Order: structure tokens, then C-alpha cells, then sequence
């Protein structure tokens, strides 16, 4: 190739009849997300899936956007990023992915804030940095990293999702340059707000905000502040406050993610190293009341699988990460 390398990802087209036990997880204006089982024909496996569709097929912009999302999700393969299993070409286009049964990490940290210890928080920071370093290696800028877009496979294992705003940087390209559209201002780097510049280092800013969401057990960044004021606040040099549990070691890493010079911010590879060091002595880096005694569900637990799956299905249930095709 003269430009970037050829994208040889396989897009699997999935028959509607391979999907069973469809139940709504959530809805909005644009569309609906369901849980279900995918039973590829004659394989003897049942795969828990999330299924996303648009409500209607009457917005060229929306149809193009969901197929752009499918293109990005089909093109990724890393343990800390969610991959597309395939698409179903019903009246609506439907995107199919591995079910993450504990939901998004934002709601998880809110719902379980009294049972989340320092080891879980630092390990999640490592895992998100690994996922984002992989996306950087693939020249993807995510543009919507937030705790709402990190999903929980198990309490021990999280993955980045929601590639609806993601963009591929060309071979020698350094910055994406957008125009218009809905934007999550409270996670954006200042250069993204001012000048629509997006880079891996603008995702590092959003990672800093994501870590702040986790460390405050899912607090809203800049709560009560209107979106239109955020650029002015940031230009004055204001930033999100130090979370109560954070040592200066942890908070300084967040503050470095929010520096004006994007190239002075940490790289994702460095964030992996620093959070990994801290995860080896987590109580030196986060101060949580009662931390020593805390525990969360593990795949070893009796009703771990039974909580999700019906017992009628469980003999042939396979997690999609173990369902591998050539
Ligand atoms: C975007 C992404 N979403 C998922 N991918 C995988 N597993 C999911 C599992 C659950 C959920 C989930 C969805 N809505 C709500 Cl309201 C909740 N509730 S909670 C627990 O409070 O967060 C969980 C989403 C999932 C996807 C990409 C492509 C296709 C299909 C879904
Ligand atoms: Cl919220």
C-alpha cells in the first residue's frame, strides 16, 4: 500500500434466526440495545451477545454512522477493547457484540461504591490504558472515552467500547479535524473544544477525566456547570479537584493528562507502567475506608454464570473471547 496497510478484518453477516432470547437493556431516540444469545448454525455453542439497532432506517446520516461504528469495531482485536461479532441485515442494521453482563463501569462504580477497593480501581486504570494504547497502535482516536463507554465483562476485566465517534489517522497524519456534531465537552481536551483538533493526546485528556470519574465513584465532572462555560474555566487554568481517596501520586497523573501542551501529557504506554507500579501496592496510592476487607464477584463463584444464564442454556454457553475463527 502507498498509504496505511490494508484492513483485512472480516465482517461477518449474521442471520436473524441465529439469535434467541432477545431482551431490552436500554433505549433512546436513535435506537435500542438488547441482550440475547447467538447460536451459529450447527456449532453447538451459545454466545451471550449485545445487539444494537437504530429505531428506523430513515436517516442517511444515522445509517452511515452505525456502519462506520461497525467498521471500527470489526477492525479491533485486543482483550481491553470490545470487538464486533458481526452485523445482521434486517430492516434495521443491527450490530452484534459480546455481552458485557455487568454493564458500564460508571454505573458499576456508583452501584457498588461501598465494596470497591483500591486494587480494583488501579487495575481498571491499567486495563483502560492498555486498551487505549492498542487503539493508538492501530492509529485510532476514540474521541468519546468516558466511564460510560467502558464496559465490565467481570469485575476483574473491563473493555473500551462505543466507537461511534472514532476516527482513523492516515499513515503520516497527526491530527483529526472535525466540524459540527454533538460533542461531550466535559471529557474533551481544550484544543478539541477550541479548534476541533483530535489526537491520541486528546484521548489522554479524556482518560484523565475517566480516571477522575472512577476515583470519585462516578461523580459528574464539573457538576452544575453549563457546557458553554467549560472552555473558559479550562483557559483560566481550572481543573477537576483532587478526589478524597487520591494520593498526590495519583492526582498528579490526572493533572498531567490535562496540561495545555498535548505532547507534554503522558503517553498511554507510560500510564500502563505507572498505574501498574501503583497496582502492586494499591493502599500506598489510594486511601479507602475499609479497603482491606473488600471483595467483588469472580467467575469462580457458584451463581456467577447462573445469575446471567438460564440453566437450560448453560451446557453449551461459550464466552465470545473463547469463540475464535481463523
Ligand atoms: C455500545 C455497546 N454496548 C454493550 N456492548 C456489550 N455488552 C453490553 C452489555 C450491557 C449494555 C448495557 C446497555 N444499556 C444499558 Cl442501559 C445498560 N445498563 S448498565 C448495567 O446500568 O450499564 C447496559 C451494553 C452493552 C454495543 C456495541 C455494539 C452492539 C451492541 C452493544
Ligand atoms: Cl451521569
Amino acid at each position: 500500500a502507498m498509504g496505511e496497510a490494508p484492513n483485512q478484518a472480516l465482517l461477518r453477516i449474521l442471520k436473524e434466526t441465529e439469535f434467541k432470547k432477545i431482551k431490552v437493556l436500554g433505549s433512546g431516540a436513535f435506537g435500542t440495545v438488547y441482550k440475547g444469545l447467538w447460536i451459529p448454525e450447527g456449532e453447538k455453542v451459545k454466545i451471550p451477545v449485545a445487539i444494537k439497532e437504530l429505531r428506523e432506517a430513515t436517516s442517511p446520516k444515522a445509517n452511515k454512522e452505525i456502519l462506520d461504528e461497525a467498521y471500527v469495531m470489526a477492525s479491533v482485536d485486543n482483550p481491553h477493547v470490545c470487538r464486533l461479532l458481526g452485523i445482521c441485515l434486517t430492516s434495521t442494521v443491527q450490530l452484534i457484540t459480546q455481552l458485557m453482563p455487568f454493564g458500564c463501569l460508571l454505573d458499576y462504580v456508583r452501584e457498588h461504591k461501598d465494596n470497591i477497593g483500591s486494587q480494583y480501581l488501579l487495575n481498571w486504570c491499567v486495563q483502560i490504558a492498555k486498551g487505549m494504547n492498542y487503539l493508538e497502535d492501530r492509529r485510532l482516536v476514540h474521541r468519546d472515552l468516558a466511564a460510560r463507554n467502558v464496559l465490565v465483562k467481570t469485575p476483574q476485566h473491563v473493555k473500551i467500547t462505543d466507537f461511534g465517534l472514532a476516527k482513523l489517522l492516515g499513515a503520516e497524519e497527526k491530527e483529526y479535524h472535525a466540524e459540527g456534531g454533538k460533542v461531550p465537552i466535559k471529557w474533551m481536551a481544550l484544543e478539541s473544544i477550541l479548534h476541533r483538533i483530535y489526537t491520541h493526546q486528546s484521548d489522554v485528556w479524556s482518560y484523565g477525566v475517566t480516571v477522575w470519574e472512577l476515583m470519585t465513584f462516578g461523580s459528574k465532572p464539573y457538576d452544575g456547570i453549563p457546557a458553554s462555560e467549560i472552555s473558559s474555566i479550562l483557559e483560566k487554568g481550572e481543573r477537576l479537584p483532587q478526589p478524597p481517596i487520591c494520593t498526590i501520586d495519583v492526582y498528579m497523573i490526572m493533572v498531567k493528562c490535562w496540561m495545555i501542551d498535548a505532547d507534554s501529557r503522558p503517553k498511554f504506554r507510560e500510564l500502563i507502567i505507572e498505574f501498574s507500579k501503583m497496582a502492586r501496592d494499591p493502599q500506598r496510592y489510594l486511601v479507602i475506608q475499609g479497603d482491606e476487607r473488600m471483595h467483588l464477584p469472580s467467575p469462580t463463584d457458584s451463581n456467577f454464570y447462573r445469575a446471567l444464564m438460564d440453566e437450560e442454556d448453560m451446557d453449551d454457553v461459550v464466552d465470545a473471547d473463547e469463540y475464535l475463527i481463523p
